[PDB]
């Protein structure tokens, strides 16, 4: 019955639960205040022994995965989405720097896989820390990513996949007569607290020009942000960062905004 | 053998790493510092619901760097390079935009210049985030506490720095009363790491950093093309964060290959 944008929540499992994306809920009885539940992160490594990426999951995201009945099928059943992140991690391997289209492929496959298993919505590209070079890697090339995300597709014709729009990755996204844009669903600005437009071939109604982090984005700023992307015709909103806390303003500040209505905590 | 370039800035998380890593990188031509000016990230903002009077705190760290300035601080100097104080919210209500009165903001300035010249510091940045105005009864921003603080500030530093974090509600709020204190910074940085934006603030070019990177974090390519457009375009500084204990030779000369025209070197 709420209207509005998509709104969507980036969780640091390190430090927080999944669970807090599903306690807010609007007071006019439109349903959930966060619509998408971002997992952060997974990792792609690199095996110097056997020059290879590998998908891996540090211990956190691993447990989540594993009570994936107690912490994302709640979440899921309250119809909220539910994406893993995935995030450079210093060794070298990253989305832009894959040396073939069969080595993109391969990790494609593993990155469905673990959609499948554990029962996932889709994918987050993150690309930062790979450290593109060490361990004797190359440097980004222009088709790496072009040939990951359309192997992905294929794999995952039916399941989310959405980019955080930074690094070389985010910037090569056309190859050999394809372009990968519309094989995304979402796409958003990465720099939390501004307004950024994403200078990507997706509709209006799939992009995110507005990022804040609750709890540190001023509220005065959280509420223009969500009023510019109602003006403005944009269709999702990225937050990232809910805690434990209690952050009925926070959250109150933009969906206030993108639905019209105030979110109430369920404890 | 001096270096040519716009001044560069160091802000340093003593949470997790040591001040001294700044002095640790020089020019490999002339041997200069990379870094002109590390700021110890970060003291804070403290309400105190008894007085009802904000106050300096530091925290286990930050106390440590400072009470240990000889070891911590000192070298730095010593070798040629400023260091400042930040200074931060602390979710307790009181921030730089909410003082009540011109007294109680020039309250809190004596006590930053207090602590300026009991550990031998350089100046102080602001950085206004996180205060949670209107916790524990304290007031929403207001036009003139900003104003007021500065102004005292200065008056008890005229020989010191002081710089803007360029973010928060204090960042709008530089004149009142007649009195607009752009002038009394001495530098202005954009907060938005990974990004260019020009600081709208009434200070001249070779005092304003439109470039922000964090070492280590953001793409050298991204740390290169920033600082490139810094020395084009004209600016005098260029701002960077969270130097750590590593070896970031490659990122630091990504920068100083452009501001400076010569490789970094470590130790
Ligand atoms: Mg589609
Ligand atoms: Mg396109
Ligand atoms: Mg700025």
């Amino acid at each position: 019955v709420k209207q509005g944008p998509t709104s969507v929540a980036y969780v640091e499992v390190n430090n927080n639960s999944m669970l807090n994306v599903g306690k807010y809920t609007l007071a006019d009885g439109g349903g959930n205040a966060f619509d998408v539940a971002v997992i952060f992160a997974a990792n792609i490594n690199y095996d110097t022994g056997t020059k290879t990426a590998y998908l891996h999951f540090n211990e956190n995201v691993q447990r989540v995965l594993d009570n994936a009945v107690t912490q994302i099928r709640p979440l899921q059943q309250q119809g909220i989405k539910v994406l893993l992140s995935v995030l450079g991690n210093h060794q070298g391997a990253g989305f832009a720097n894959f040396p073939s289209q069969q080595a993109a492929s391969a990790f494609a496959k593993q990155l469905s896989d673990a959609v499948a298993k554990y029962g996932l919505d889709g994918v987050d590209f993150d690309d930062e820390y790979a450290e593109y070079g060490n361990n004797g890697t190359a440097q980004p090339n222009d088709s790496s990513f072009v040939h990951l995300v359309t192997a992905l597709r294929a794999n995952m014709p039916d399941k989310i996949i959405s980019l955080y729009n930074i690094g070389p990755a985010a910037s090569r996204l056309s190859y050999g007569g394809v372009d990968v844009s519309d094989k995304f669903d979402y796409a958003w600005n990465p720099y939390y607290g501004t307004w950024q437009v994403p200078g990507i071939a997706l509709p209006k109604a799939q992009l995110s020009p507005a990022a804040v982090e609750i709890g540190r984005t001023s509220r005065s700023t959280v509420a223009d942000l969500a009023r510019r992307t109602v003006d403005e015709g944009y269709g999702v909103y990225l937050t990232y960062n809910l805690d434990g806390g209690d952050r009925t303003a926070d959250v109150s500040a933009f969906t206030r905004e993108l639905y019209g209505s105030e979110a109430v905590r369920t404890p």
